């Protein structure tokens, strides 16, 4: 069972805009979560071949990771801030869906989600 390709991260046909909200998502939210001690498993797609998890992509049909989110922001892939926020939410919930409650990786994602919510609290107005 091969890994799927990573989510798309750049599309020259998508329109581009700079907004206060998207700038904040890259410069504050993503940068803060990226440097966190628990960020490392989330910095690239789950490599289920390397990890011998043949049911990962049978269970998780909407993968997402922070490496993808970073690339999407840098490539002006998102038009609405909510698209980015949804991707963060998908990342965290994928981790809760697949892994056992109480596992280290779950507590890691929970800490990262709490930080994310503290950072999103101060998102600029639309
Ligand atoms: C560059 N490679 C890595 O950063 C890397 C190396 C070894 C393992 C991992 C890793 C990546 C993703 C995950 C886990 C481990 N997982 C772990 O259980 C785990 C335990 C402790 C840290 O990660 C399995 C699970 C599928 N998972 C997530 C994000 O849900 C990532």
């Amino acid at each position: 069972n091969a890994n799927p390709p990573p989510p798309e991260t750049s599309n020259p046909n998508k329109p581009k805009r700079q907004t206060n909200q998207l700038q904040y998502l890259l410069r504050v939210v993503l940068k803060t979560l990226w440097k966190h001690q628990f960020a490392w498993p989330f910095q690239q797609p789950v490599d289920a071949v390397k990890l011998n998890l043949p049911d990962y992509y049978k269970i998780i049909k909407t993968p997402m990771d922070m490496g993808t989110i970073k690339k999407r922001l840098e490539n002006n892939y998102y038009w609405n801030a909510q698209e980015c926020i949804q991707d963060f939410n998908t990342m965290f919930t994928n981790c809760y869906i697949y892994n056992k409650p109480g596992d280290d990786i779950v507590l890691m994602a929970e800490a990262l989600e709490k930080l994310f919510l503290q950072k999103i609290n101060e998102l600029p107005t639309e």
